[PDB]
């Protein structure tokens, strides 16, 4: 049957990462170039915090961003008085002078009175990643350098191949959002270098990353402003072009779309290479009530799952994301793909779906971990379809991915009774009208790409083991090479 039936998640996610106990808060992927592996260490987030004492940093290891192993606490939170009662994002760098990793972190402190700091930067070292010593006399404070007392937070680390250690953090001097540069010999005497960058308008980009890839330099971060919370980018040919981007306000976009590069279901996203690969992890929010259609007013749910993409990089210098290669390897199992039922204007013609204006067609039921491929074509670019989950023959409600080629922008909608847009994700329609989909499901946790134009992460509770569906909402489409794999 193609019934509704009520799934429910596992405690424990093993792509799509979760602990089985809380979940991946802004996680701070580092390539340990010793191990020869991706340390993504996380904010661990539990239902619920404590008051004054939250998010501790975990870990995780992998090779590839598929099998993740565990590590457990690695830095825990101050006390209760402490400036870092609750730990914020960092970033980690490896130190071959004295062979020490260092972590620098956010120091939140409880309560703070006026005067008092709210965000501090600070540090722990380890010889090898599992065990962790603070520096406890080290505190670095913006106010110090003429920038704020509660935003000043997560550090980002790089070397440039002159040798010197530099180190971002998102603050703000007087009123206006900048990312302030601190540079070092050794990573524990640090001066400040000014402003690296502006924050455009009153926007407050979260969580920086810089890097370079090819010929590029790229600011990858999360933009906190309400209406926005999705991971953004500009790029520059020299690091002196990056930071001009957003100098007065010259919105110097990468690409057409603001660099925006997923939605509101993946945010804290930060990068790290093996040489081979550069890899985003960000985090795939969880919904109140375990309600697809429950987004938050003004934001989402904080933390949820680990969600690991790869950088894409453009001949024009722009990005986009697909999957990790060994993501895709992890999907052994063909299954029967076979019409349960149909609507409308819909007709099968062996191995051939077409759907006109108003057409569904509702395939069996999906397994736990689903890889789901197929190729549209449509009418034309003014047409729009549907990729829909959680959709049994009985269910009044379901949740699609629309993609609306006129609009020029996929959207994550809740469709049937109490319809409702909810978010979109702009990407570049194809000139010849064919979509080569792809979408990767860890239990609830999935994200769909479209060719290597989009990469829209999605939360859907009990996608597994319930029926999906296309349809047409506009014009005609012509569904092609369907397939299902699990493992
Ligand atoms: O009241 C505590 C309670 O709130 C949650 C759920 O939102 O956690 C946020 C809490 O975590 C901290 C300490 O680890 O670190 C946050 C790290 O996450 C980042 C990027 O996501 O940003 C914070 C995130 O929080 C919001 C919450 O709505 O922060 C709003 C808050 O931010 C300030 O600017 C000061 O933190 C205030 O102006 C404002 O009232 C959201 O808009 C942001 O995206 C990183 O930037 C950061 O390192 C704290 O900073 C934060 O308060 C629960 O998990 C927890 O139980
Ligand atoms: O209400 C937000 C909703 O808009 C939708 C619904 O249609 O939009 C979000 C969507 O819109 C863009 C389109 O570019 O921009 C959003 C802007 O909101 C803000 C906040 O007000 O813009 C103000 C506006 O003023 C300029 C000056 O010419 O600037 C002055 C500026 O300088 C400062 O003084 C600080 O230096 C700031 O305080 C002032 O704001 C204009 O250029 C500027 O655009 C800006 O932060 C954004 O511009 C998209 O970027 C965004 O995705 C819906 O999605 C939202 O819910
Ligand atoms: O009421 C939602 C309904 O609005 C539309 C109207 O065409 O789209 C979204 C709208 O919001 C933005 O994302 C940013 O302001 C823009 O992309 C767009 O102008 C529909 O698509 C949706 O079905």
């Amino acid at each position: 049957t193609a019934t509704y039936f009520q799934s429910s998640d596992e405690h424990g996610f093993s792509m799509y990462y979760k602990p089985q106990v809380g979940f991946v808060g802004n996680p701070m992927p580092f390539y340990d170039p010793v191990a020869k592996d991706f340390k993504v260490m996380y904010l661990q987030d539990y239902r619920p915090n404590p008051e004054a004492t939250y998010h501790p940093i975990f870990g995780v290891a992998t090779k590839d961003g598929a099998t993740y192993e565990s590590l457990g606490e690695l830095i825990s939170c101050g006390g209760r008085d402490e400036q870092d009662a609750a730990i914020g994002t960092g970033g980690t760098i490896y130190n071959p002078a004295d062979k020490l990793y260092y972590t620098f972190y956010t120091g939140n402190k409880f309560k703070p009175s006026s005067d008092q700091n709210a965000q501090v930067v600070m540090v722990a070292t380890s010889p090898d990643f599992k065990t962790w010593t603070k520096n406890r006399t080290f505190y670095l404070k913006g106010d110090t350098y003429g920038y704020d007392k509660n935003d000043f937070r997560d550090p980002f680390l790089f070397q440039t191949e002159d040798g010197v250690y530099h180190m971002l953090i998102a603050t703000r001097k007087n009123g206006k959002g900048h990312i302030a540069e601190f540079t070092s010999a050794d990573l524990k005497e640090w001066e400040s270098a000014g402003t690296f960058m502006t924050m455009m308008w009153d926007r407050f980009y979260e969580c920086p990353d810089v890097f370079k890839m090819g010929d590029w330099w790229y600011l990858i971060y999360s933009e906190q402003a309400s209406f926005m919370r999705k991971v953004q980018y500009f790029k520059g040919r020299t690091l002196e072009d990056l930071k001009a981007t957003t100098a007065n306000d010259a919105g110097i976009w990468p690409d057409n779309r603001e660099g925006m590069l997923d939605s509101r279901a993946f945010y804290a996203g930060k990068t790290a290479s093996d040489g081979t690969n550069r890899y985003i992890w960000g985090w795939c929010p969880t919904r109140a009530g375990n309600d697809n259609g429950n987004v938050g007013d003004v934001e989402p749910e904080w933390a949820g799952n680990l969600v690991a993409q790869r950088l894409i990089q453009h001949e024009d210098g722009t990005l986009t994301l697909g999957v990790p290669d060994a993501i895709d390897r992890k999907y052994t199992s063909a299954q029967e793909v076979k019409v349960m039922a149909k609507d409308g204007n819909m007709i099968e013609s062996g191995k051939t779906y077409t759907l006109g204006e108003g057409a569904s067609v509702i395939f069996n039921r999906l397994k736990v971990h689903n890889k789901i491929s197929f190729t549209v074509k449509t009418a034309s670019n003014t047409d729009r379809f549907g990729i829909s989950f959680v959709r049994g023959t009985d269910s009044a409600s379901w949740y699609s991915i629309h993609v609306n080629a006129d609009e020029g922008k996929a959207n994550f909608e809740k469709d049937g009774d109490d319809a409702k847009y909810l978010f979109d994700n702009k990407f570049n329609i194809p000139a010849d009208n064919e979509y080569r989909v792809t979408i990767y499901s860890d239990q609830s946790v999935c994200v769909t790409y479209i060719n290597d134009q989009l990469s829209f992460t999605n939360r859907i509770y009990q996608m597994q083991k319930n029926p999906w569906s296309l349809c047409c909402y506009k014009g005609e489409i012509t569904v092609s090479d369907v397939q299902v794999s699990t493992y």
